[PDB]
Parts: structure tokens; C-alpha cells; sequence
């Protein structure tokens, strides 16, 4: 099913308590949503499907190019699909900067607030406010008001401090606890930067500093008067693709509950499509006066392979993050 | 917008009256739906999006493989998208044989009946019952009961007499009018076979006999006591891909209001994907120890091109069928 | 065997007498030479292998880029190969303009003159002087001196009047007979231009005017005091690829004895190489950390297919030109 | 130039004395010969071009399939080309088993014996007798008679003890010295097996035991009454492709003077051809009614790239084997 707000909160609480995390898979289409959910289900795992501003625009089609439309359309699709799987699937929106709040996160929050006012649940279960490009005080001012609105709509807010490549300071960690508390005013997720980078580069290139996350937890624990081993933050690991297994493991120890994956699932989706086009070149092209071969230019022929391959990469993510076999539905 | 039942009936009435037809484009995904609707809009045309049993299964994902789920999920997606376009978009389900009625058309009819009972409109605006594999009397017995159910849910029924390749007889035309009337008991569309073939073959191979359709109209007109030039049937032209322009023109003269297209839009969708994989071979594959190029293995990079190409083929269909520039929204 | 000068003269005499012609296939390598000769043999035909200035440069390798070296190296290769086939194979050099005479045709003539001085036969059996870019009188002045040198080395000279696309005038035909005679001072071949074009374009684009050739023969016949149906010129048809069968047939009627083919045999050679790379993409590339598949990146694996395909196109040329089954070895 | 027998003997003597070796590059065509020689020249190195039985058959064309013809034709080509480069190029034939001696090595020896009888030099400068599939005594009996014939024709014989994958024993090393001496009855090259394997596999898979070669030299030195550090054998390293740099270095220390390379130069040749076909897919194929693009289906367009790439891999071999910059022409 789609994760209810209560189930999603329980998911994130259980992950933190047990030092595991969920994959948050960027999706752009019916096929990619289907691939992600099947991956979660094959791993016996709960999971998160997320739409970026560009993913939402793409989902709305070239004739519309509207983020809200694409996110709503893909979310409605996902609601129907997820009902047919035993695992819990949460819907999330990715990076939304200041100049897109009025045309992405705010209108989506309003849609969910209307649903909740009628006794229903929100359309999305979390939204990201990415204020990393503005000063920390402005970032957290906007975050505080969005957190109030989100919590009232039964939605978790993700925020970002520091810019992910394409480090978070002790004072920025302190300011975050001061402005937002530690969940008692509404749950929030913190994308803290620790040398992580969006994209996939050669092994060695990306140098992660998970000690930054350890330090952040210690800073928060001290502020809140908690024991030194407390983990008050629910961290989000952006730029998960291409990471070493050992790096993921270390991040889990310090309270990462959500690792975002896009690039690696993109490669997994595209890889069999490329293979299909090459091995069926004279079927997908009308060559030498011939009319091609419908069986292989039917988009389903290669998109099924794309789907299955992306699902396998999602299963790998669930095993890397130690959420495999832990779905809160306990269907086993 | 999505075509209301009233608008869809008006669409088909206007098409018949003016000797034009609408494309019915088989779709399987968010991208193909988006491509089809953008094509209709670019042509200033109303249009039909249809899901086959296999298309619906595909739309539900490999982890579900359920026709109803896929059709509902894709229909819900389409409802959100179509609201953002000025043209009218009708939703249809394609070939449903006897052994799939209980797991496709009937449950979908029930969903729409529930919507209509609450003062809303149906999810789909037409459904196909394909009884061509059973004797004509059984075909029309099932058709009569489905027509009653469909009309009560504000839905048009498509039926089929004769098997499309992969001819309809005067007596079968007569039996159809006798069993179903001529629209006064609910509108229905008739897929009569006249040498048409699903798929795309070399020019010349497919030999159409549109005189069969002319004869059918004359048979119906005589039965109903109408003038010899009356067109009591709303015909559906299956196997539209690969047809000569002149063949399409002749079919229009005899009351074809709906021409189904799948194979040609499949080729149009896939063609730029093939091209993308070849020209970006060392970006979509990790070759010689390199890590590929995200910008070109991002599925959106080639799927945008696929979408645009399929939309162009849909525009061509609207111009071939003479529905271009005739959308009943008259947005111009 | 390699055509002796006597056999080559007999070949061209028999072709003219019987209104057929030989293909002159541009070659660039051991594989293309092998493909051409096998094509002649499969057709039971004599034939001509020719090297352009660029083909010769290519044959010499990137480390040499010397026309004489490449032509000699490929000719020596061809002498060994042709001895193993029952058909007669003549060696020819293609377009040599004024500024390349000193570095292509003249040094090659000198090599053959040395061979002949020792009681042997020439290395090449014909050479082309292409003076079409200089005024006709200068063209024919150079031609006359080259004809003397060529005939003394038992070599046939090809000349060109008019520029082939990328028409020959009555006066230019007259001047040619006046300057060179009609074979009694040494045989020569005349590349007269008649709307022919190097390269392959869409059907219709190239508009041939074989009546120009008919007129040329009539002009020569009148000059020589021969009957009006005499064919004093041995014509060469440049730009043979892409021609209609009927166009080739008409050219034969007017004394074409040699039709040059390059572009169509290039396509035939490359076509299966392209196919091989696509269907074996993950064998010819080291992908995803794998080491490829030697069996398919071994150049012989695709070059055998290239060879066989080019040979088939050469067989087609022999049947188009009506030289198939007519080899002067009469091996049958 | 082509290596004279005297120069080739000096090459191998200098290599042994200075602990370096020459690449022996398998070639199959004019393009591959040109690529190999250009690689030697670019590295300022002497080198060896070799033809296998299959390479020779391929070189003769599908219409001939004769090893002697192909080897002679390619050798004659190579003689013309090599004269234009400052470095010394030796010609060699690769693996010839017992049942092919009468149709490969023996007839080639006879051709060279005839040349030498007339005061000239042999066509090839070395030939391989591969008797590894027969018992050692029979192998060396045939080797002794072939060595006499080869030496009389100014040709070096290569022999093989042990079968290369797809170890040489102290007694087999001893028997070799006993039967053939240490060069005083004619120079010979010894392909001793030491865990080497033809082909290219993943790193680690091939486990070389160069200590076998060290042991062989010690066994020979003891037999001949030489100091323990003497290197009486000139070793040949079959299966050179895919080897670690450090493995090559160790083999050099023990008297390898010739390392055979085929698979890696095959990959280098094919790799840009594959790339060319993919990036020019709509030029090398006639697609959607178009006629392709001659500029990219001209075989020279991709074969130049193939040549250059193979030459680069040959330069790498010369640097790996430490023969780069050491050509005995000292042209610098
Ligand atoms: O952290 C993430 C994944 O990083 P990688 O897994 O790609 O390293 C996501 O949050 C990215 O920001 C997202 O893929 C960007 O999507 P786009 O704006 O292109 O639609
Ligand atoms: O008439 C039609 C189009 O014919 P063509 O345009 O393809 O000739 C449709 O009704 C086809 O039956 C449909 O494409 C079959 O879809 P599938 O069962 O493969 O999902
Ligand atoms: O007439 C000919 C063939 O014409 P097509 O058969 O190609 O139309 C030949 O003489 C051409 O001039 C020759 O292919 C040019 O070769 P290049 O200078 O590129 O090495
Ligand atoms: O040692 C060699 C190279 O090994 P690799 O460099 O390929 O490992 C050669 O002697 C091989 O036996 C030769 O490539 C076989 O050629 P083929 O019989 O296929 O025409
Ligand atoms: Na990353
Ligand atoms: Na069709
Ligand atoms: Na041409
Ligand atoms: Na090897
Ligand atoms: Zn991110
Ligand atoms: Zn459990
Ligand atoms: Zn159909
Ligand atoms: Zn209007
Ligand atoms: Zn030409
Ligand atoms: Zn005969
Ligand atoms: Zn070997
Ligand atoms: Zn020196």
C-alpha cells in the first residue's frame, strides 16, 4: 500500500532505531515507478519513490511542462499501483529551491491539506525544501513555517544544509535543533552535506566524510541534554549512487534513514534498452527497404527489460541499506 | 479535458456527419499517453487513447500483471494530464474476448457505474467487447447485455464482427441492427472487417475492401427504412497503421469514425531511442573501464525524443483522418 | 590469372563486338581485391580491379601515404591472388590529374617499361590520365605522349573528356579521333561524360543521356569514313553505382566496355560489418568490466562477411553488364 | 626495410644480450600489416609480422582458401611497404602442426630456397614448426631436419615444446640442446610453455610461471658447460596479450626475445570500427528510405581509424618489451 503518515513515521523510527535506511528512488514515469516498487517488494522492503522538479515536469509531458501536474499525475498512478503490493511505499518530492516553492511544494501541500480537511490522507508523505543556496537563517525561517504547514497536513519535511556536489558546520546543526526541535513539532529529515556528490564517478573520486554526521548527532545530543550516543537527527544521504558499500555502512551508523538513488537506477533502466537496440538493429530500424520488426520496436519489448533491470538495482539498494526483509507489513 | 460522455457522443456524431474520424492511439505508459495527447493538441484535434489487455497488464508492472489495475492507474494519470490541454481526450479499452470480460471490461464497467451512481462521470468513455471468435448470435447476445450496462454508466460500447488479420457479411450487419438498434438504445461502435490487418507490411500486401463498409451501411439503411445514402453504423477501422492515404479517405466516406493506430506510433516512439543509443553508445554503456555519461543514460534524454516523435505521428494521423483543426473546444 | 596485355585487348574487343562491358571495381586493400576477384570468378567473368590515387595512398598505410608504393604493393598482392583463379583480372589506375602524373602514372609506367624491357609484362594493364580539368587541346597533347609511352609498355590508356558529376561535345569527340586515331596507334579507352555522376543518390536524381555516346560514335564513324553504325570508341562509364538497369543496357548499345563501380561495392562491403558490430555489441566492446569476446572482435569474423557481400555485388555488376559467363578462359 | 637474414640474426642477438624482446604481431591483411609496421616505426623499433595458418588462408580470400597463396601474397605486399620505413621488419609464419607442414612451411621453405639459390634472400625470415602435439622425440626429429633446410635458406626456425593454453620439463629442455645445439647449426627460437595462454581473460586468471624459463636456461647452461647465468635459449612468449607489465619484465630477464601478440591488437583494430558504426548508424545503413552516407560507408573512413588504433597498441608492445628506440637502423 501507499504508506499512511503513521506508517511512514513508524518506518523512519524503526530504521533509525535499528541503524538501517530506505532507498529513495527518483522516478519519472509509470515504468520507473513500477520498477522501483517491484524492487522494494522483491526485497521484502518498504521504500520511497521521489519526484524531482525536472522529473515532475517530464512526467507532465512536453505539452504541459508543469511540475504540479506531473507530480500529481504520477502520484495518482502510484496510489493505484502501490495498493497491489504488500510493502509500504511513501511518496516524496525532491530538491525544491526558493523560487520554485510557489509552483511545486506549496501547491502540493495545499492539495494534501484539502484531503486531510476531508478526513483523508495526504497525496505525498514528504516534501523537500532545499534552502541550501540561501543563508542558514533564511533557510530555517522558511523551514519552520513549512514544517508547521507540513505537519498539519500529516507530511514530513526534508530540509538541506550545505550544497551537495555535482561541509555542514556544528553551528548549522545547532541552529537546526534550535529552530525546529527534534521531531516534537513535526518530524523532519535533514540532508546534511558530508562530501557526498550527485552523479557517478570513478572509484576513489568521491571522498565521503561520515564523521560530519557523527559530529552533527553529538552536537544535537549536547544541545538537547541527551547522552553522547543519541541520534536526534534523521539524516538523508543525497548522491547515493556509486558509493562504496563500506561508506553506506558507516553512514547508517550515524543516523541516515534515507539514501537517495537516481543515477545508478538510471543506468540500470537504460542498459538493457541499449542492448536491445543494438542486437535488434535491423528490427528497430527500417533498413534496406524493409519495414522493421514490430515485435522488437513495440516499446514494451525493451521497457519490460528496463523495468526488470532497474528493479534488480533497487533490490541491491535495499540490501546495501539493510532494509531488505524488514517491511512493516511483515507479510514474509 | 477528458471527454465527458456528452462531449464524446458529440465528437462521434460530428465526425460521422462531416465524414471525418478520430485516431485511437494505443498507449502503454505515461510517456505514450503524453505523446498521444500532445499530438492531438498540436493538431487542434480531439482524440482517443486506448489500452489493450496487454497494454493494461504492462501498465500495471511486472510485479502485478493485472489488467484492471493497469487500466485504472493509466486512466487516473490521463485524467490529470488531459485537464491541462484544451482538446477533448476520450479513454477506451481495446479487444476484450469472452474469457477476459470478467477480469477487464466488467470490473471496469462496475467502477464507472459506481462513479455515475454518485453523480460523476465514468472513468472510461468506451469499452470494446471483441466477440469475433464466437458465433454471431452469442456475440450479439453478450453485446446486448453489455450495451445496456454501458449505456447506464454513460459509456459507449465497441463490438467486432469478423476477425481482423494479424469479411463481415450482409446478414451479420442485419443481425447487428436487429439486436442493438441504431443508437437509440445506447451508442455503439462497430468494428467490421474489410480486409484490414493489424501490423505494418510492405506497400501492396494489405488489400482493403472498403466497399464492404458501403454495403453494410446500405444493408442497415434498408433495414431501418432510411434513404440509400444513410450511414446508420459508426464504424471502427482496426489495423490503421501502414494504410495508404487513399484507403483511409475511402473508409471515411462510408462512416468510419475511429481509426485505431498502434504499430506506426510504436515505430515513431522507438525510432529516436534507437538513434540515441547508437550515437551515444559510449555514454549509455560503461566501456573500456569508463563509467558512461549520465546525461545520456538518464531515461528522460531519449524518452523526450521518443515522445516528440510519437506526437508527430499522431499529428499525421489527425491530418489523414481529417479531424485536425476540428476539436469541439474550438480554442483555435 | 592476371590479364596479359594480349588477353586484355581481346577482352575489350570481345566486349565491344558483343555489346557487353566489364566492371571496374575500385579496391583499397587485400580484402577488397579478394572480394572483387571472387565476384568475377563466381560470375564466370573477366574483370578489372582499379586503384584511385586515394585508394593507393590508403593502401600504402598512414605511415607512408605514397601513391606509387600503395599501387605497387596492392598490385603485387593481386598478381599472386589472381594466378589462383580461372578468370582474367586486369589491373588499372583511376583518375590521375595533371599535378599527380609525376607521382603516380609516370612512375608506374616506368616500372612497367622496365619489366617489358626484360621480356616480361607490365605491372598494370591500363592507366587513366584524367585531363578533364584542363583545356581539350592540352588534355589531348598530354594524352598523345602518354599513349605512345603506354603502348610501348603494352598498356592501354584511359582518358577523360568532360567532368563527371560529384556534356562531351561533338568537337571534343572529333579532336580525340584526330589526335589519337582509333586504336591503331595503341588502344585507348574514352571516359566521355553523359550526365553520369560519381556517388549514389535517390532514384530519379541522376539523369543519364546515353544519346551523347551514340552521337560520339556517329561523329567518329563519319570522321573515319566508316558506316553510321560503327563504334570506333571504347567508352568508359564512370559513376556506375546507383544506375538503373535500363540505363546500363542503353550505354552498352553505344560501346561502353568498362563501367566503374565504387560506391555500391563500398556499401556492400560495409553493410555486414555494421550488422556485426550491432549484434555483437557486447563482444566487440569491453562493457561493464567484461573483456569482450575475441571470436567477434577478431577482424576476420566480420571481414569475411564484408568480403562475401562485396563479391555478391560484383556478381550483380557482371550480370548487369552482360559479361557474366563470358570469361575468355572458357573454363565453364 | 625487410630484415635481411643477417639483420634478423643481429636483432635477436642484440635483444638477448640486452634483455629486451620484439613484438611479433599477427596480421591478416594489408591494413593490419600497415598498422603493425607503422607501430614499429612510431616506436623507433624493429619488429616481426607473422601469419598464422588461418591468417594466411584468410589473406588468400574466400575464393582460394590456400595458406601458401595467402602467405606469399601478404609477404609480397609487405616487402613493398617495409622498404619505405627506416626500421627492420621480419616476416614469420606462426603455428604449423605436422599435418600442415606439406601445405605451409615446406612449400614456403622451397620458395625461399629457390630465391637463395639465385643469390637473393628468403621471402620469410623465420617459420614456426609446432610439434607440441606429438611426442618430444618426434617433434625434435622433424625439427632437426627442418632446421637444416631452414638454415640453408637463411631462415630461423621456431619450435614449440608444451602446449600453450587456449609446463616444459627439464628433460625436454635438455633434449632440445642435444638435438639442435645452441645456434651453431642454425639459429632457432624456442616456444617453451610456462603457464602462458592464448587469448585475453580477466586480470588474475592467467598465472605465469617464468621460473620455468629460468630453469630451462640453467639446464641448457649446465649441459653446454657454461656459467650458471648463461642464456643459451632464445625464448618465444606465446599468448602475450593481456599480460601484466611485471610478468613481461620477468620473462625478459630469462631470455624471451619474441613475444607474440594477436588478441590485443585485434581489439585495438576493431574498437574504432565498432565506434564508427554506432555513431554513424544512419550513414552506414540505408534507413527509412534514405540512401546512407558514402563518406562514412567508404571502408577507408573506419579502416584508417582501425589502423591508427592498432599501431598505438603496437607502440605499447614495443615499450613493454623494451625494444622501443632500439631499431638497428639507428635512424633516430
Ligand atoms: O540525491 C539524489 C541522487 O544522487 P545520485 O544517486 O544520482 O548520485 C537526488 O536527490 C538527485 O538530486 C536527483 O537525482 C536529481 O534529479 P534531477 O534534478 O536530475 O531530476
Ligand atoms: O487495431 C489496432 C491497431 O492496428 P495497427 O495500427 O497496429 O495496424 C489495435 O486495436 C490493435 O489490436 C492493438 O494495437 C493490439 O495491441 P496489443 O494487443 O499488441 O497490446
Ligand atoms: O567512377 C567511379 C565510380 O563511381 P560510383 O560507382 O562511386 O558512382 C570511380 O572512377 C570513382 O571516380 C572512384 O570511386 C573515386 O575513388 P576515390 O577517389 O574516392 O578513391
Ligand atoms: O601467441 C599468439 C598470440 O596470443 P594472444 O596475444 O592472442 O594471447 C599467437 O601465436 C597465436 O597462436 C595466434 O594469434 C593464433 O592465430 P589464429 O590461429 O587465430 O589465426
Ligand atoms: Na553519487
Ligand atoms: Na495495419
Ligand atoms: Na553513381
Ligand atoms: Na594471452
Ligand atoms: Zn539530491
Ligand atoms: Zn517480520
Ligand atoms: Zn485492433
Ligand atoms: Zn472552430
Ligand atoms: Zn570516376
Ligand atoms: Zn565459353
Ligand atoms: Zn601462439
Ligand atoms: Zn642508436
Amino acid at each position: 500500500p501507499i504508506a499512511t503518515p503513521e506508517v511512514y513515521a513508524e518506518m523512519l523510527g524503526q530504521a533509525k532505531q535499528n541503524s538501517y535506511a530506505f532507498p529513495a528512488i527518483n522516478c519519472t514515469s509509470s515504468e520507473t515507478v513500477n520498477a522501483a516498487i517491484k524492487g522494494f517488494a522483491d526485497a521484502g522492503s518498504d521504500g520511497i519513490i521521489q519526484f524531482s522538479t525536472g522529473g515532475a515536469e517530464f512526467g507532465s509531458g512536453l505539452g504541459v511542462k508543469d511540475m504540479v501536474t506531473g507530480a500529481v499525475a504520477l502520484a495518482e498512478f502510484t496510489h493505484v499501483i502501490a495498493a497491489k503490493y504488500p510493502v509500504n511505499v511513501a511518496l516524496h518530492t525532491d530538491h525544491c529551491p526558493k523560487d520554485k516553492l510557489d509552483s511545486y511544494v506549496r501547491p502540493l501541500l495545499a492539495i494534501s491539506a484539502q484531503r486531510v480537511s476531508k478526513g483523508g490522507n495526504p497525496l505525498f508523505q514528504s516534501h523537500m525544501w532545499d534552502g541550501s543556496a540561501v543563508p542558514i537563517d533564511e533557510n530555517l525561517a522558511i523551514a519552520q513555517e513549512l514544517l508547521k504547514a507540513a505537519a498539519a497536513a500529516k507530511i514530513i519535511l526534508e530540509i538541506e544544509i550545505g550544497v551537495v556536489g555535482g561541509y555542514t558546520s556544528p553551528e548549522d546543526f545547532e541552529k537546526t535543533i534550535e529552530a525546529l526541535g527534534a521531531g516534537e513539532h513535526g518530524k523532519y529529515l535533514l540532508a546534511a552535506t558530508f562530501g557526498n556528490v550527485h552523479g557517478v564517478y570513478k572509484p576513489g573520486n568521491v571522498k565521503l566524510r561520515p564523521d560530519i554526521l557523527a559530529q552533527g548527532q553529538q552536537v544535537a545530543a549536547a544541545k538537547l541534554g541527551l547522552p553522547a550516543d543519541a541520534k536526534p537527527f534523521d539524516f538523508v544521504f543525497h548522491g547515493g549512487s556509486g558509493s562504496l558499500k563500506s561508506e553506506i555502512e558507516e553512514a547508517l551508523r550515524y543516523g541516515v534513514v534515507k539514501m537517495n538513488v537516481d543515477t545508478d537506477t538510471q543506468y540500470a533502466f537504460t542498459r538493457p534498452i541499449a542492448g536491445h537496440m543494438f542486437t535488434n538493429y535491423d528490427g528497430v530500424l527500417k533498413v534496406d527497404g524493409e519495414v522493421g520488426v514490430k515485435k522488437v520496436y513495440d516499446p514494451r519489448s525493451y521497457l519490460k527489460k528496463a523495468e526488470a533491470s532497474m528493479s534488480q538495482r533497487v533490490v541491491q539498494a535495499c540490501n546495501d541499506l539493510h532494509c531488505a526483509g524488514k517491511s512493516l507489513t511483515h507479510h514474509h
